[PDB]
């Protein structure tokens, strides 16, 4: 009842509020920023396999598009050999 994470993103000006109505739809999603970007928070840990690192690999040529909008997830990022996992982590 404490370990929490957080993910954020900064799209244009409307698409953002849209995702805001979705997270609010759930009576658990948290909120942090509003005007500038839209951050998020969770309460536990996260885990991802190398399969995802494979997608970003073929999509690593989108950094320019990642510049305009902002991105954030969980909070930290622990990686072992090829797999990738991240939980609350302050």
């Amino acid at each position: 009842m404490s370990s929490l994470v957080y993910i954020a993103f900064q799209d244009n000006d409307n698409a953002r509020y849209v995702v805001e109505a979705i997270i609010q739809d759930n009576p658990h999603a948290v909120v942090q920023h509003h005007p500038a970007m839209i951050r998020i928070e969770a309460e536990k840990r996260l885990e991802i396999r190398r399969e995802t690192v494979e997608e970003n690999l073929g999509r690593a040529w989108d950094v320019q598009e990642m510049l305009v909008d902002v991105i954030t997830i969980g909070g930290n990022v622990d990686e072992d050999d090829d797999r990738f996992v991240l939980e609350w982590k302050n």
